[PDB]
């Protein structure tokens, strides 16, 4: 199949994660890193595949101009980062197709935005999506958790240790590839774990 | 009357589902089809029609086009799949008719999105859905299931087994079409006893 | 005043409903029966009117188009069926005068989408208009009859026979204009009487 | 001042309704009509002013286009008719300025269409209205109230004879111009008396 | 620092209402007033302000044009009345400033047209704003509150004298100019109040 | 790391905030005053960030045009201030970036208007946003804290002295630029301590 062979992290409860980055490109096949992201949903998460989306933003002094740079799709046992060209390459098809599937549902922090960014500057369209703060807003009764971010969302659910990502995160200008990385996939990590509780 | 003598499908509870796959040309007649839906509906389904919709997206470099290019409709005893042509021939204002239909409810999973698009992109207008699982949340008490897949919606109010649904769209990359349309057939039934279950 | 002298027919209760279909053109005065209507509507009905309304579509393989092309009103005791022509002729400000109406409420099933249609494509407003399945989910505290159709309302709240209607429905394609006539008759009749039940 | 010199009309209670029709006019000066309304309001009223507009269509057979045609204000005494032009004349600013008091309150039943129509097609703003279904629907914990027109609504409030009006609009096709004054007086009275009541 | 040295008013509670009205030109600073309004409020007022705008309408034969023309604030001490020009001069972005400040909150009675139509007109934005017929409302779960105008809110929640306001506003039409600022202030006066013990 | 070099304030529990201002030029670089506010962000204040926004109205004898002028973000221990050009120079996607962020939550007072006009004007978004006093409106279950400004919003959850505060304020055109600093810093502060409250 195809390997998650980029440098891979453990969690604080001892768990791994395997990350792949891609800078897809019109001749890079995204399709076998996809199958397994689905296969790993199916078999170990649920169906649920917790995502982020990262915009980058371009003539401000103008008309600024959203474009959509890359995305983060997390399950139980992988973090892949996909970086995306400007344009996108036709072959983006299958990324399209992809966020439109009903096997699984996308979870994601704080998505309202996105959700509409994606639609107007893309016609990127989820139809399978949970904003799940405002999920567990409503199984918890705790009304401040629909306004957390990932981090202290986590936080007032799992109460695990954070002290990795609170550092990575306070020095952000400072970390390396491979600790931004890192964050994305602890943060990739917790979250799959907010669901998980929700969803029993 | 019509005769759904494509590859049928043994359900785990021991049914049989006959199924049938058209490609709509502007020469295909897909009345004598839709008059079955419809009669087994009436007599076996209160009046109920299964539904999903499934997009191509063209063109993502630019602008990217969605266009609908295949609907399935699953009744208790049938599933029909319709595989349509770009563009639509004329004929196929028999389709819009029958999703303008009072005489049934067409209940689907996760359908908000597909419902804006079919309004948008082909001015199909469906006057009688149901987004089961916001019936199912409501009524059952549990707000997780809003949010929740076919499968996973269908696993939360039924328990039924579902190893082969998993099995095949786990690896959907390398599934044969015969294996597809059963996965789909299954979905059908499965969103079906759903619905039983919550209509009674 | 004006003849119903269309084909009459006994629902199940052996109470008779008049009928009339009207083919309406420019030099048609449709004004006596819609004050037949009104009239059946103030001392029989609690001011009520059932309607429905049905489309057209064409140029579906370009850009649709969704028209007006009947409409039925049902009282008590009467049923009246306007086919409309393409385009309206300018004496049709009749019904638009009716449809506007405050001295009574119309009741339709899952109406949100016609509504809307009505307000595109022809500038027709209903001021007053009661989404029956809405008012009955809330009334009887049971949440799926919000989204049922005509029939599988009708039942949840009266649980008359409806045998012949489901028989004439299950082979729609199958049946005589008078079959299809009568059909609509008693779906009137029945909202009628899911609309008594209700107001009371 | 200004003589409410109409026919008048006795209610059922045996108290009197004064009316006026005035067909405006680029020279007709309406301030002292008007100036006689809010002076009822104030004194007699609780300040609130009952209202229904009237539309007229034109053009149906190609694009509808809906003009205000005429207005009613009624209060305790008095029952004050309108007919406007088509176009307004200037002076009808004095119409526009009243419609947008906050001395009293604009007291209707079904009027969400009709703030929208006023709005779209003159720009006419109602800054303090009152959908009175809505508020009797919660003061009195009765959900269908919420959809009754004017007569249906009444009757469930105060229960008073209406034979006369129901009469009148049983045959308003045949109703003199007198008769159909009489109505809209009575009309009137009603939703004042559903007012008062609401308002202790 | 600046002198409100037009008539004053005194309450029913014999405190005294200072006032100033103003032309606002393109040399006329307004500042000072807005000033002395402003250290009112935080002393005195648990920063409200009390506001109303008012609006003149022209063209309304061929498309109508809102516009406008006075705003009023009110404190407890203090009654500022701004008569503005058309078009405004370019100085009044001191009151657009003043309209958007956070120090304090404008309360005023049915405001959700006004805020619309100074956007609309204006870009006039108001970031904190309380339409305090909705507050009343909910606070103290009497329903018909929310739709009242400015005397009879006033006269459900404090209870207050108002003959001498009832006296010039039923008269309107035939009040001088003193007449109908004092409306103006006390009705600002009768407002603040409400806020007063809704606050508390 | 970058220095908070700026006039220094002491609130009223004794403690220290350090300040910075600094006028955005194409030359230079903010990162390092962000960098700082994030990491006491996330160490020292639950991962909050409290902001306030500033606009500019141009032209308003004509077509009003809003432009965000400056923008302040507080935590625990830094008040940091930056007046911005027009229009912006490109290098300010560093901000957009910045109020895109999930690492956070930024929270405002009455920001409803503010993030529309953000949009409108300049397409920042704010994808992890919390209006405050909507928050402790549920939370407190005092419904007027909703439509409270800073320090009236304060002073209900916090009941801290404000008499600096206010002394400042109510007379705002008097006061010096550092006294107005003062009082920014203080808001900021206060914000962040009815944070502090609501989310423990």
């Amino acid at each position: 199949m195809a390997s998650f062979d980029g440098q891979g992290f453990m969690m604080v409860d001892n768990s791994w994660v395997q990350t792949k980055a891609i800078d897809v490109e019109s001749t890079t096949d995204i399709s076998p890193y996809l199958s397994k992201i689905l296969e790993d949903s199916v078999w170990n998460g649920n169906r649920s595949i917790v995502f982020d989306v990262y915009w980058d933003v371009k003539s401000v002094s103008t008309k600024s101009e959203w474009r959509l740079c890359s995305v983060k799709f997390s399950t139980k046992n992988f973090c892949l980062f996909l970086r995306l060209p400007n344009p996108f390459c036709d072959n983006l098809k299958d990324l399209y197709r992809f966020f439109a599937s009903k096997f699984v549902t996308f979870v994601g922090v704080q998505i309202q935005e996105d959700l509409a960014l994606l639609k107007e500057n893309h016609g990127i369209v989820i139809r399978s999506s949970l904003e799940i703060g405002k999920l567990a807003a409503k199984a918890r009764g705790t009304p401040i958790v629909e306004f957390l971010g990932t981090r202290e969302l986590a936080h007032k659910i799992l109460w695990y240790d954070m002290s990795r990502l609170d550092s990575i995160q306070s020095k952000w200008d400072e970390a390396s590839s491979n600790d931004r990385l890192e964050a994305a996939a602890i943060e990739g990590w917790l979250i799959f774990n907010v669901y998980d509780q929700l969803q029993q």
